């Protein structure tokens, strides 16, 4: 009786999995029968929740506070890792934010917000990942559907942060190979969680003038199976690709949006 | 009377037109019929050598210093523009740096060093062409086809930096449509400048026991025209994005390698 996609006797570790997207990968590479290393840099709380929820499910998880932002906090947070865990087998870099504002408003300071987390944070987690993985590990990392597949007015900041990790993926598996280390990246499409709920009203001509359930049901209807993405359609798909069945997909980025675009 | 293809009575601006590729773009501007600011960075002679020649096919045209890393020199340069011709109406993002290194070995230093100007300086070039530039405009900035379209091992860095770009482009051409600005990318293969020779090594097979001129030689034959890119080859291009005639060509990026890919 085979059972696909077990990560018995593995270690991940995952960018912002306190909350939303993050949260629902980290509990489910668990479930998998992942260890779990689950970073946060602010929701101390959220995240113990979640370090809780994994080991009700009969494995195990650490709650580890690191800003993504900052390179140094990067080290430490995977030297953590192994020195916790042993041995880490799969990264998921997962941590973001979201920006709107037309190109003509957008300030240094708000550059650098988003690059600073969004790309920067991602390459050196791949970086880091790469230094400390195990032979044969996972790296995979977040772009969004906007950075290729989906045109949104005042979105140019966050757009071109996500399709500077769609290109960086690509040649990272090229290095990553000879460690036998696949790179991905997962581009979802609109998924229901706070950053969601935040901007949702961009996706709609004005917007504004709507409720949140509202703009939500619309969001729905962008997917042709006519339902919401969820961090839970994520998580299945970072699983698939950090599991041994997923190795022949390397270098590739996959827009997770039920068939939107 | 109009002459279709020309660009008499339209005021131009290069970054890093002093030499390399945006040396033939400021040049051919000139050519069509364009006034064109030049500019540098660090090479006054070379930028004042280009001036000169716009000048003898007729036209005219002003170097300014600005390092394109710094957005405050960014906003001079573009002020300095309208200032001294009265309008602009194209802006060029040309000035760039390649990178090469195994993601492992990759520093802050580094990915700042790239992502500064590349990246964070082609934004605001775009940001202050928006703020300056008259209605009906055009803005092209500069990719690389090893953001999409080739793959080489120790690239991530510069690749990532030129995704980035891809992106922006698309995402600009919503919002400066409220000018009727297009923006556009045009992304170079190998194109023989003082960058090519540095890195041509990377883009052979193996090409280890081989000079600059033997690397050159065997790089032409990427194209199935068998000959390399040129400076030429990219203003040509940029020359028509940048026209009248050009405008059904908005939100795109261009790859710009005879064939290659
Ligand atoms: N949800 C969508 O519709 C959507 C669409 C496309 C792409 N994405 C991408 O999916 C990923 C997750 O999005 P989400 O919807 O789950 O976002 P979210 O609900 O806003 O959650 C953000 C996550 O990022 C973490 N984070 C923020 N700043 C951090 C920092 N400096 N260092 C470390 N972690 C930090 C947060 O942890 P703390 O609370 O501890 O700060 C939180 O866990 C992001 O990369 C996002 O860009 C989302
Ligand atoms: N050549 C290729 O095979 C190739 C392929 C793909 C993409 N590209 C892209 O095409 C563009 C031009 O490349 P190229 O081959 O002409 O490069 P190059 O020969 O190295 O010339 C670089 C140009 O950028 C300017 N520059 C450098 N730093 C600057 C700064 N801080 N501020 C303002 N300007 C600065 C330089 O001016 P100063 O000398 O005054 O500093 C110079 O004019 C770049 O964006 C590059 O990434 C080139």
């Amino acid at each position: 009786t085979y059972i696909p996609g077990r990560l018995d006797g593995k270690v991940a570790l995952v960018t912002g999995s306190g909350r939303g997207i993050g949260a629902a990968v980290a509990v489910h590479l668990g479930r998998l029968g992942a260890k779990v290393v689950v970073n946060y840099a602010n929701s101390t709380k959220d995240a113990e929740k979640v370090v809780s929820e994994i080991k009700a499910l009969g494995s195990d998880a650490i709650a580890i506070k690191a800003d993504i932002r900052q390179v140094p906090e990067i080290v430490k947070l995977f030297d953590q890792a192994v020195a916790h865990f042993g041995h880490l087998d799969i990264a998921v870099s997962n941590s973001g934010v979201v920006s709107f504002g037309h190109l003509k408003d957008v300030t240094e300071e708000e550059f650098d917000r988003v690059f600073s987390l969004n790309t920067r944070g991602q390459f050196f987690v791949a970086r880091e990942a790469y230094r400390h993985l195990t032979e044969g590990g996972r790296i995979v990392l977040t772009s969004s559907n906007t950075s290729k597949d989906f045109s949104v007015p005042k979105h140019s900041l966050y757009s071109g942060s996500k399709g500077a990790v769609d290109s960086f993926v690509r040649i990272f598996s090229k290095d990553c190979g000879d460690k036998k280390i696949t790179v991905n990246a997962v581009a979802p499409g609109g998924t229901v969680t706070d950053m969601f709920h935040e901007v949702s009203h961009h996706y709609i001509p004005n917007g504004t003038s709507y409720t949140a359930e509202q703009r939500q049901q619309m969001a729905a209807h962008a997917s042709p199976l006519h339902r919401n993405g969820w961090p839970q359609d994520v998580a299945n798909v970072v699983g698939f690709l950090v599991s041994k069945e997923g190795e022949w997909v390397n270098g590739k980025v996959l827009t997770l949006d039920g068939g939107a675009a």
